[PDB]
């Protein structure tokens, strides 16, 4: 279905619009037509460095009467650089003013892996690697469930936690809110049988990014398996008359996952709408989950040394 059910009641459009790597310069764009298309979710954080530039897109789009604010899902995620619990509540109202809205649908800590606060995203010490801080998880967390009682957002969640410090959060004592959402990368390269099957049966929403496997992320070498030009996932979509990443956008949902492709580009973003109107077969499914190689585009490998580093665990 075109919304899955929240744990907290609300109902999250299961195909949203990325954001990260979308410059300033083109996102107002990409998220008006995305809006105008029928895109009900937009996936946002304040590392992408943004959010005022989608803030002007839904502003407009609002002021145009395409949408209302309660019929739009918008997401962003709290930096790395605030897990302290101090912190927290300033980050989140820092992110609602970019956005100019009054509310977030979710609010997600970004990954479990705090770093030392400042003016840097990712502070490096004398010796070229990420400062860590003295942070821990249930106390972000704990942060987070206030921001649910002031009513500054109406679900909170994780993203890039393994099973394991979610379990941390489910058995916390005291706890307030479960988390609503696990927002991890899937595709067919990295499927996440485990940690799918683990959170939905604590019914936590799962959100694949990354599902056309980020070819613009900087990093990207040449040699790095490609899923838009796999010819076995073009054959699949031929015999569908669509297209590559269509399929992959289809795959995370018949699984029931939310899936967030980015693009700032007019066409894909409406390509990568028309997604409701074929299925893929169940062995089209089965094939697509053969393919994984437990490949990995966002890791940050020199952060295996912090406690929190989240893919040292099978899953
Ligand atoms: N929670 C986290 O830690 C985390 C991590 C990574 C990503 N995310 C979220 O997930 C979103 C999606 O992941 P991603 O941005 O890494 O990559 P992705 O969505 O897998 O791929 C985006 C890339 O695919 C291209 N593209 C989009 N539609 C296409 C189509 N129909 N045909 C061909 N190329 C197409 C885009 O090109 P153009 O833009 O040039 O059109 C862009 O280069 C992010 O933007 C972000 O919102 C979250
Ligand atoms: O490490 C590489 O060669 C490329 C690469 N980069 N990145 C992104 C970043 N890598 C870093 C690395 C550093 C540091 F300076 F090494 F500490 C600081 C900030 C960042 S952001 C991944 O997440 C990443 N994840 C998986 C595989 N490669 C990468
Ligand atoms: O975080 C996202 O949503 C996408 C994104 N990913 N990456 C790769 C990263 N990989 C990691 C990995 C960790 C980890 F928890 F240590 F594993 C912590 C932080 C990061 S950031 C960037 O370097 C990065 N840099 C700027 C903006 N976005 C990113």
């Amino acid at each position: 279905a075109s919304r899955l059910l929240l744990n907290n009641g609300a109902k999250m459009p299961i195909l949203g619009l990325g954001t990260w790597k979308s410059p300033p310069g083109q996102v107002t764009e990409a998220v008006k037509v995305a809006i105008d298309v029928g895109y009900r979710h937009i996936d946002c954080a304040h590392v992408y460095q943004n959010e005022n530039e989608v803030g002007v897109a839904i502003q407009e789009k609002l002021r145009e009467q395409v949408v209302k604010r309660e019929e739009l899902f918008i997401v962003s995620k709290l930096w790395c650089t605030y897990h302290e619990k101090g912190l927290v509540k300033g980050a989140c109202q820092k992110t609602l003013s970019d956005l100019k809205l009054d509310y977030l649908d979710l609010y997600l800590i970004h990954w479990p892996t705090g770093f030392k606060p400042g003016k840097e995203f990712f502070p490096l010490d004398e010796s070229g690697n990420v400062v860590p801080s003295d942070t821990n998880i249930l106390d972000t967390w704990a942060a987070m469930e206030e921001l649910v009682d002031e009513g500054l957002v109406k679900a909170i969640g994780i993203s890039n936690f393994n099973h394991l410090q979610v379990e941390m959060i489910l058995n916390k004592p005291g706890l307030k809110y479960k988390p609503a959402v696990n927002q991890i990368e899937c595709h067919p390269y990295l499927t996440q049988e485990k940690l799918i099957q683990y959170c939905q049966s604590k019914g936590i929403v799962v959100t694949a990014y990354s599902p056309l496997g980020s070819p613009d992320r900087p990093w990207a070498k040449p040699e790095d398996p490609s899923l838009l030009e796999d010819p076995r996932i073009k054959a699949i979509a031929a015999k569908h008359n669509k297209t590559t990443a269509q399929v992959l956008i289809r795959f995370p949902m018949q699984r029931n996952l939310v899936v967030i492709p980015k693009s700032v580009t007019p066409e894909r973003i409406a390509e990568n709408f028309k997604v409701f109107d074929f299925e893929l077969s169940s062995q089209d499914m089965t094939t697509l989950l053969s393919y994984n190689r437990n490949w990995r585009v966002c890791a940050l490998l020199s952060c295996t040394s912090h406690k929190d580093y989240p893919f040292h665990e099978e899953f």
